[PDB]
């Protein structure tokens, strides 16, 4: 198992544009679009990250070249990010995945915002950054997917993905 194969699982492949659990244009491994109701503005980035008229739809090749640049770009960003590098640089290589993969999915700000989490996971504390994470509004939301990436965690395992 590796983060890839990690977020494949999580996000699905969709080959057409599609709503996401927010109710945003996306296609893909989970490539958000935007953010703007306009199925003709997702449908402009589209074409604009493609480089191509795609007419809405993109092949499987394509959507892993999207998938490649997301992973590489939320890496990118962690180390990037005062508060979150530091704490990236402690974890072990399963911990990393779960790491990258609440990037690959909140954004860099909105992790940014889990400081006391961050801390405890710093710290080492798994079970009680566990119980932590889980308080969130995206637990409440994506609880399953949530449940995972807090399980690797807490365990540092690939068990809940197995
Ligand atoms: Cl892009
Ligand atoms: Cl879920």
């Amino acid at each position: 198992m590796n983060i890839f194969e990690m977020l494949r699982i999580d996000e699905g492949l969709r080959l057409k544009i599609y709503k996401d659990t927010e109710g945003y244009y996306t296609i893909g491994i989970g490539h958000l679009l935007t953010k703007s109701p306009s199925l003709n503005a997702a449908k402009s980035e589209l074409d604009k990250a493609i480089g191509r008229n795609t007419n809405g739809v993109i092949t499987k090749d394509e959507a892993e070249k999207l998938f490649n640049q997301d992973v590489d770009a939320a890496v990118r960003g962690i180390l990037r990010n005062a508060k979150l590098k530091p704490v990236y640089d402690s974890l072990d290589a399963v911990r990393r995945a779960a790491a990258i993969n609440m990037v690959f999915q909140m954004g860099e700000t909105g992790v940014a915002g889990f400081t006391n989490s961050l801390r405890m996971l710093q710290q080492k504390r798994w079970d009680e950054a566990a119980v932590n994470l889980a308080k969130s509004r995206w637990y409440n939301q994506t609880p399953n997917r949530a449940k995972r990436v807090i399980t690797t965690f807490r365990t540092g395992t690939w068990d809940a993905y197995k």
